[PDB]
């Protein structure tokens, strides 16, 4: 019986595999359907701060300039969405 | 409402913070208690594998060698983690 953590994770391989191409990759219309998708309240916290978090997620994630986001791009993006939650527990303000 | 993955964030966070000191990080017998009690799965394939995975993952995480994980070197743990079930997902052996 798998842990809520362990759950946690293996939904996140998951939910990459929902969006992916043929070769294991993100383009990106797939990318901003999955933050649509996935993290709407996010999305919609950020909006109420005036930010648009899709105008420029792609480019600031496509590290290696590919236009793809592979595996090791999305976690990054989930450590920037973590990285913000974890902000707003502080007591930041969201989307900071 | 929350959408699992939003709540799969959320988690991480709350569950970063059952294991922080004061100093907002974790140190090395609660990171591997923190391990133990929410990666038992993840724990005992490695161990089947005769990998044990508590023997140095404070000192391949703790990146900045002061003897503290801050919530940075955790994401990178975790990262750590849902690449080896991404892994997994693609046929290969878990923890390796
Ligand atoms: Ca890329
Ligand atoms: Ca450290
Ligand atoms: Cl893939
Ligand atoms: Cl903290
Ligand atoms: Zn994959
Ligand atoms: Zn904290």
């Amino acid at each position: 019986s798998n842990t809520q953590a362990e759950r946690s994770i293996i939904g996140m391989i998951d939910m990459f595999h929902k969006y992916t191409r043929r070769d294991g990759k993100i383009d990106k219309p797939s990318l901003l359907t999955m933050m649509k998708e996935n993290f709407p309240n996010f999305l919609s916290a950020c909006d109420k701060k005036g930010t648009n978090y899709l105008a420029d997620v792609f480019e600031k994630k496509d590290k290696n300039e590919d236009k793809k986001i592979d595996f090791s791009e999305f976690l990054s993006l989930l450590g920037d969405i973590a990285t913000d939650y974890h902000k707003q527990s502080h007591g930041a303000a969201p989307c900071s």
